């Protein structure tokens, strides 16, 4: 009942019928199977399967879609793994003792070589929907205390402690899915959310009155419009916005597009992976807080 938590994923070159996948041979365990490990303290799922998946296949990768979660038994309790796929960004394998072989697959032949259960059945999900993915990503703007007793929400109440250190621990975070461009509803709060990765990524952040909840409330429909226009631009965008705007623009876009998130929430510095395959959503990805289980 203790739970050990780690992350991997279905790393993936071109060559769905197309793809080539990656497997894994451990030596200690003679075991076949999907690159993943433990995550370090003060890493997010994300985080660690990008660093796993460099550390056991020598590559570095892009993660997209969210492809479920795995558990087993072990000694310390219970083993969790999330499961992204992850396109290849390049890189070179090199045999040791950890790992000493890793095999190019297309799915077919991946699915036999894998020897565990819950490792096809992640791999059947891979397959289930479209990987070349392009990616838009919707923070709630990180801690900062509470509202003041006056009308309105506060425009410029700024992160507290927790928050500005769950902005620079979001950074990592929307690395790991490629983000390019910056987008904050018009409060301080939610720029300062997205300011790290701003200064890292050397980018501006588009400032978006009509995503502030204020607008939301006054003209749902034109906040609808801005997001789906932002999410036609090229690039993957980062949006940072409020806690009422957000279910609502996720339930919409997953109910038009027949999409049924696996997770639910809308904590304060979560992300909202939205995949998106053609124009059409094919995922929604909640990742909670990365200073939160
Ligand atoms: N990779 C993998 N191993 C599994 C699965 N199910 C399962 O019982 N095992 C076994 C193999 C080992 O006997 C035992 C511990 O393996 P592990 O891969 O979870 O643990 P680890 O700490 O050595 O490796 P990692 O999590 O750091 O990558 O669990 C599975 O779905 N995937
Ligand atoms: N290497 C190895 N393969 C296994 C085990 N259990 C299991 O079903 N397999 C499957 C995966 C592959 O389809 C096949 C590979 O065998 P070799 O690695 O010995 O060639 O056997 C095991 O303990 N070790
Ligand atoms: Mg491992």
């Amino acid at each position: 009942k203790h739970t050990v938590r780690a992350a991997g994923a279905v790393l993936w070159r071109d060559a769905p019928a197309t793809v080539e996948v990656a497997v894994i041979h451990r030596p200690r365990y003679d075991d076949w199977s999907l690159p993943k490990g433990k995550l370090d303290q003060g890493e997010t799922e994300p985080v660690a399967a990008a660093r796993e998946i460099h550390e056991e296949t020598g590559h570095t990768a892009v993660l997209g879609r969210r492809l479920g979660r795995v558990t087993y038994p072990i000694p310390q309790g219970t083993k969790r793994v999330w499961y992204w796929a992850a396109k290849s960004t390049g890189g070179d394998f090199s045999p040791n003792d950890e790992v000493d072989k890793l095999v190019w697959l297309p799915v077919d032949a991946a699915m036999d070589q894998l020897q565990y259960p819950d490792d096809r059945k992640v791999l059947r999900r891979f397959v289930k929907r479209p990987v070349d993915t392009k990616t838009v990503l919707v923070v709630r703007h990180g801690t900062a205390g509470r509202r003041s007793r006056y009308k309105g929400d506060d425009r410029k109440r700024p992160l507290d402690k927790r928050g500005r250190a769950q902005a620079e621990a979001l950074v990592a975070q929307l690395m790991a899915f490629g983000a390019t461009t910056l987008y904050a509803a018009d409060r301080v709060r939610c720029h300062q959310t997205i300011e790290p990765l701003a200064q890292e990524l050397d980018q501006l952040i588009h400032n978006e009155p009509l995503l502030t909840e204020e607008a939301y409330a006054a003209d749902h429909k034109a906040a609808r419009k801005r997001l789906l226009e932002i999410a036609g631009r090229p690039g993957n965008p980062v949006i940072c916005t409020q806690g009422k705007v957000i279910p609502g623009l996720i339930e919409w876009w997953c109910e038009r597009a027949k999409v049924r998130p696996e997770t639910t929430g809308n904590r304060k510095g979560s992300t909202w992976v939205l995949s998106l395959s053609d124009g059409e959503l094919v995922g929604a990805d909640y990742l909670s807080p990365p200073d939160e289980k």
